[PDB]
């Protein structure tokens, strides 16, 4: 939801993470 601690990236726009918020370069929670 903003916190850059998703642990996953989204260079393609697919954080591929649950309840994530792809913000690029890394997703957030």
């Amino acid at each position: 939801n903003g916190l850059p601690v998703c642990g996953e990236t989204c260079v393609g726009g697919t954080c591929n993470t649950p309840g994530c918020t792809c913000s690029w370069p890394v997703c957030t929670r």
